[PDB]
């Protein structure tokens, strides 16, 4: 009987399959012939567009510990090369061929396919990714409609690469949202680059739930009156948070779309700028766009004639060429039959950690729980040790199933309380995610076993990347150790923001949001870094044009939209006026400090109260998970 079955061979699947190989355990893998929406943009010559997501956080430990030298954004073109060596390694392990159908029995499944050709399998792990609306617009899209009126009723990171390759064409976009969370996805520290997923140290939710919050939330709730925020300028911004029902922030189930802010596309593209563009390093900056007018939000609720084809706003009836009705993910999973009859129903918060699901045996999830900020890989290399862990020692298999239904309902507690499912349940904070997995296989860091200073940030300011809990232990991936090295020398061992939560430790949520945007310029959304890049952008937009051989007129002037970017920035208009740095100070006071005593025993420390504070980290008080005790 074959032990293990992988469903699907893209890139969730790689370190599962990386693991089983070490161990030598008995695996085929069955993939579809057609393969991934990166194989329609690939030949269709559309991988010219950069990830969201650090190289950090976006590509496995073993590749990580031979090619790391420096933080950056890796492009389309980069991460599929990337997929195409890891399937030419493995491709021999694939059969060609669509599962349709598993039927799930007491310690085996019946796979049945396309062919014809059915497999038996003890254990079946489906790494099928998600169908999305949205792929459509990415792989069939076209350059030369011009001059055009867009109406998207969601902001994603699809509709936020779609608008990145409108724009330049003088297409005018109106965002018709409920709210959305945009971050920029590269920020300055002290004039230095630090992608958003460096400054999350997720471990101090261990100190508390509180202090965790206002460390990572004012730049989400609108909790600043700081006229120089998104959020303040253009309130159509704005979420309805009502929902949340966790103690857990940043709360599983918030999405966010990360972006370049012109100011650091400027630092790293401005030498080069054609060639940089021509690699899929395209400007995204959707607070430029809602700052220039190149896009505009709408209430939610406003007026839109689909037969006629023109939304009702202001004064002018603009037509719209098209709607963009937002992207929605869902999880190409094939029937499966529980006990051979019965068909499985699919829902996240019904499985344990994105991966085990209830009634059926030896049949696992990977690639289905999402990041909120940061790569896939941190999230699938962690659940790919978790499924390994499962399916080759039966004593974890036995003490994660035993009481499986109580863990799940624990999870739910902790992380979703009351609130009813929602379609972006699968999404988690990448440090808390990766953390979680890591307490449960036994390679997590204990806070009582830190020494020196250095030892504390290593602990809870060196990000929770899956790499983090592969330097020693059952996992080891060899190289781990000249990576967190070279991560530290480049990060400052992360004293930064050590820093940023020695200096809220003391506020409330309102004072922490008011020294967050006390910065010359602060993290996410900072209005004042974007007047000063009108001229770069102009040469953007022609370097954009040239690269892709576009030829438009601003000497035809659009006089209808001129007109309707008045009436959106009526807040604007009057709250922008109003703009004018102790986190600047606190922070570079605090670095000095901390460099400072980096070799230095804590539990010898002596009796400001920091010290106090510093010493208490080796106990903090919220460390509890009911889920994995
Ligand atoms: C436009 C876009 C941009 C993205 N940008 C980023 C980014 O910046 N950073 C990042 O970290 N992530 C990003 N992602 C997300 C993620 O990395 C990709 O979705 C990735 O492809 C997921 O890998 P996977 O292996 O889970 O699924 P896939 O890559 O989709 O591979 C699954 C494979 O299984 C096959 N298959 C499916 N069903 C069956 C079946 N029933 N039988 C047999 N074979 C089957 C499919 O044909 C496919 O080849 C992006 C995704 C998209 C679409
Ligand atoms: N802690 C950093 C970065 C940060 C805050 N909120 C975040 C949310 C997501 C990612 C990063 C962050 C800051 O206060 O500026
Ligand atoms: N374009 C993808 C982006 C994406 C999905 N999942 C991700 C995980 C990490 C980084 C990016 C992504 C989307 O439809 O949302």
């Amino acid at each position: 009987m074959l032990e293990v079955c992988i469903i699907g061979f893209g890139f969730s699947a790689i370190p599962l399959v990386r693991e089983l190989a070490r161990t030598q355990t008995e695996f085929q893998i069955i993939s579809a012939e057609s393969g991934s929406v990166w194989d329609r943009l690939s030949e269709s010559g559309r991988l010219d567009f950069s990830l969201v997501s650090s190289f950090q956080t976006s590509f496995y430990s073993f590749d990580l510990v031979r090619d790391y030298e420096k933080d950056y954004y890796p492009t389309a073109k980069q991460f599929y090369e990337m997929h195409e060596r890891w399937r030419s390694v493995y491709e021999e392990k694939i059969i060609r061929d669509f599962v349709t159908k598993i039927e799930n029995f007491k310690d085996y499944s019946l796979i049945s396919t396309r062919s014809g050709k059915t497999y038996e399998a003890k254990h079946v792990v489906l790494a099928t990714g998600f169908d999305r609306l949205m792929n459509t617009f990415l792989s069939n899209f076209d350059n030369h409609v011009s001059n055009k009126t867009f109406v998207f009723d969601t902001m994603g990171d699809s509709a936020n690469l779609l608008i990145a390759k409108l724009i330049p064409n003088n297409n005018k976009i109106i965002l018709r949202t409920n709210g959305f969370t945009a971050l920029d996805q590269e920020v300055q520290v002290l004039g230095k680059p630090f992608t958003l997923d460096q400054l999350e140290s997720p471990n101090f939710r261990y100190v508390s739930s509180e202090l965790y919050d206002r460390l990572m939330m004012s730049p989400i709730y609108p909790r600043t009156v700081n006229p120089a925020v998104s959020y303040n300028q253009f309130p159509l911004i704005r979420r309805d948070f009502s929902w949340v029902d966790s103690k857990s922030s940043p709360p599983n189930g918030l999405i966010a779309i990360k972006y370049w802010p012109i100011d650091q596309y400027y630092y790293h593209f401005n030498d080069d700028l054609e060639n940089y563009i021509s690699k899929g390093y395209l400007l995204n900056d959707i607070a430029m766009w809602l700052h220039t007018g190149k896009v505009i939000l709408v209430p939610s609720d406003t007026p839109i004639n689909f037969d006629k084809k023109t939304i009702t706003y202001a004064g002018i009836e603009r037509s719209f060429h098209q709607y963009v009705k937002g992207d929605a993910e869902q999880p190409r999973l094939p029937t499966i039959l529980i006990n051979g009859e019965t068909p499985f129903e699919y829902l996240y918060r019904d499985t344990f950690m994105g991966v085990i699901p209830q009634r059926l045996n030896n049949i696992y999830f990977l690639g289905y729980t999402r990041p909120f900020t940061g790569g896939l890989a941190n999230i699938t290399e962690m659940q790919s040790l978790f499924i390994h862990k499962l399916i080759t020692q039966p004593q974890f298999h036995q003490k994660i199933h035993q009481n499986l239904s109580k863990r799940i309902t624990a999870y739910n507690q902790h992380y979703y309380g009351a609130a009813k499912p929602r379609k972006h349940d699968h999404t988690v904070p990448f440090g808390f995610y990766t953390e979680d997995i890591a307490r449960l296989i036994g390679i997590h860091y204990q806070p009582n076993e830190c020494r020196s200073v250095r030892d504390l940030l290593f602990y809870y300011a060196f990000p929770n990347n899956a790499f983090k809990y592969r330097l020693k232990g059952e996992y080891a991936v060899d190289g781990v150790d000249e990576l967190i090295q070279k991560v530290n020398d480049k990060h400052d061992h992360y004293a930064q923001v050590f820093v940023q939560a020695l200096s809220i430790r003391n506020m409330n949520s309102d004072e922490a949001a008011e020294w967050d945007h006390s910065a010359r310029r602060f993290s996410f959304n900072d209005m004042r870094h974007k007047e000063g890049y009108r001229a770069f952008l102009d040469t953007y937009l022609k370097a954009y044009r040239q690269v892709e051989n576009i030829s438009v007129d601003d000497t035809v002037v659009d006089e209808e939209w001129n007109f309707m970017v008045k009436e959106a920035c009526q807040v604007r208009d009057k709250v922008a006026p109003n703009i004018e740095y102790s986190k600047d100070e606190d922070v570079n006071k605090g670095i000095r400090l901390i460099l400072s005593i980096l070799d230095s025993d804590i539990s010898s420390l002596p009796d400001a109260q920091s010290i106090e504070f510093i010493r208490r980290l080796l106990q903090p008080k919220n460390y509890e998970l009911l889920f994995i005790r």
